[PDB]
C-alpha cells in the first residue's frame, strides 16, 4: 500500500546529518516511491504524519556510532537500537520512536551509518556523504533491507 523514508538528523551537527542530507537528495529526485519523511532531530513529532498513511513498512536513517570504519553502514533492528543508538553516550535509545509505529506497520526497519564528526556548527565528512549517496543509490533497488550488513557485534 505505502512505503515510508524516515530520515533522522541534523543537517549542522556533523555527520549527524546522515538522514537530512538522503531527504534533501529523495526530495530532489524520488526513488523506490518512499514516501520521504524528515524527523529534523525531532522524529517523534513525525509519528502522527506516518500514522496517518498506516504504512505497509517504514525505513530509518540517520548516523549511528557502531565503533566501525568512517561512513560503515549497517541494518539495525529495536532489539539492537536501543543499546547502539546510546553507544554515543547520549543518544536518545531511537527504539521509543519504532515502537509507537511497529504496532501497526507491517515492517520498521532502520540503517545507521558511522560518524567520525559530531557537534553543532560542523559539517557532515565526505566518507559519510558517500555512504548517505550509495543509500541514495540503493533506494530505488534496496528490495528489503539493500543488501547492507546487518549490525551484530560483528561475531557469531
Amino acid at each position: 500500500m505505502t512505503d515510508v523514508l524516515l530520515c533522522v538528523g541534523n543537517s549542522m551537527m556533523g555527520d549527524d546529518g546522515a538522514g537530512p542530507l538522503l531527504a534533501e537528495k529523495c526530495a530532489a529526485a524520488p526513488k523506490g516511491n518512499w514516501v520521504v519523511i524528515d524527523g529534523g532531530s525531532a522524529p517523534e513529532n513525525d509519528i502522527v504524519a506516518i500514522r496517518e498513511l498506516r504504512p505497509t513498512r517504514l525505513l530509518i536513517v540517520d548516523a549511528t556510532d557502531m565503533g566501525l570504519n568512517p561512513g560503515e553502514i549497517r541494518i539495525i533492528d529495536p532489539d539492537d537500537i536501543a543499546e547502539m543508538f546510546m553507544m554515543t553516550t547520549h543518544n536518545m535509545p531511537l527504539n521509543y520512536l519504532i515502537d509507537q509505529l511497529k504496532e501497526d506497520i507491517g515492517e520498521v526497519i532502520f540503517l545507521g551509518i558511522q560518524p567520525d564528526i559530531v557537534g553543532f556548527y560542523y559539517p557532515m565528512t565526505q566518507p559519510i556523504k558517500d555512504a548517505v549517496e550509495t543509500v541514495y543509490q540503493r533506494l530505488e533497488g534496496w528490495e528489503g533491507n539493500g543488501g547492507f550488513a546487518q549490525l551484530a557485534v560483528e561475531e557469531e
